[PDB]
């Protein structure tokens, strides 16, 4: 685990899974966010990579499911099993659930884990916030800046290699070696711009920059460019990104229930029309629109 400015980020492992279940079980309201291989849920090869679960706006659990190590480096933790994630989801759905874009997450959970839409149903900050400000962007990062007061951030990577002089004519050649602490150096570059709501593009820029710097120094080789694939994003960085989405969604929900209490006209519009219609459209895409 890691505490970064009032927020507790927990990376779940097989060992720490029972504590994560104890914290979810204790929560009256949770937020769910899915991390995946792309925006198209119905493309062959689509996968759920990890699940973010916030038990409060300052406490969350990341459940790695299909993360992988890229270009021969060793940095990912051990992924949790399908049964482990289904235990998490059985527990999660026994309390109130909040999403930011429930149509995406619920279709991901159905397609990849077979979670019925009946259990999946929950609140959606993206729908309720559209009733607060119709002209505002649907982006969770953008709404976090507006209501939660997150600072603007739109990544300067340190040297991940140490130069060693190696006896080789009769001279000393400069050979770059991967620094033993390269992961802590990479986390430091990430933390120096971490505002509590770092964007996907920014996370990918740093991850890509990390691998490209190592490829440009002969440390590793991969054919082509660095893929826009969350499976390869270093979990010790990516779990912070994913967990902030879950914590921002729950923090935004606190603001939403205040707004809906002051406007029961919009609360009724949200509960009787918006959320049910969105559920209808979500189930229809899962069959084929
Ligand atoms: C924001 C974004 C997300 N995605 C995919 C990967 C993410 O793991 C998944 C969930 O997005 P999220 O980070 O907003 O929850 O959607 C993209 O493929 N491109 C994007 O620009
Ligand atoms: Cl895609
Ligand atoms: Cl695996
Ligand atoms: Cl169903
Ligand atoms: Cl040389
Ligand atoms: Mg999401
Ligand atoms: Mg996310
Ligand atoms: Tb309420």
């Amino acid at each position: 685990h890691h505490h970064h400015h009032h927020r507790q980020y927990n990376l779940v492992t097989r060992e720490s899974l029972p504590q994560a279940l104890r914290r979810i079980e204790e929560a009256k309201r949770i937020a769910l966010d899915t991390e995946t291989t792309g925006l198209q849920i119905y493309l062959p090869g689509f996968e759920l990579v990890g699940l973010a679960v916030a038990v409060s706006p300052e406490e969350a659990y990341y459940f790695p499911y299909a993360h992988r190590d890229f270009a021969g480096l060793r940095y990912q933790p051990e992924n949790l099993s399908r049964e482990d994630l289904l235990r998490v989801l059985e527990l999660a759905f026994q309390r109130s659930v909040v999403y930011h874009n429930a149509a995406y997450d619920r279709q991901v959970l159905y397609r990849t884990l077979g979670i019925p839409f009946e259990r999946s149903y929950g609140n959606d900050t993206m729908i309720a916030l559209h009733l607060m400000d119709e002209n505002h962007s649907n982006s969770l990062k953008e709404w976090s800046k507006t209501l939660l007061g997150l600072e603007e951030s739109m990544p300067e990577l340190p040297s991940l290699t140490d130069v060693e002089l190696v006896d080789t004519r009769k001279y000393k050649k400069k050979v770059h070696k991967l620094a033993p602490d390269w992961l802590d150096r990479l986390k430091t570059a990430f933390l120096s711009v971490h505002n509590g709501g770092v964007s996907f593009a920014a996370l990918h820029k740093l991850v890509a920059q990390a691998f490209n710097t190592l490829k440009a120094r002969g440390i590793l080789y991969y054919p082509g460019s660095f893929p826009v694939d969350f499976r390869y994003f270093h979990v010790h960085l990516a779990h912070i990104y994913a967990l902030d989405d879950a914590m921002n969604t729950l923090a935004l929900w606190e603001h939403v229930e205040i707004f809906l209490q002051l406007h029961p006209q919009l609360e009724r519009l949200y509960l009787d029309i918006e959320l049910p219609v969105n559920d209808i459209m979500t189930r229809a895409s899962a069959r084929g629109v």
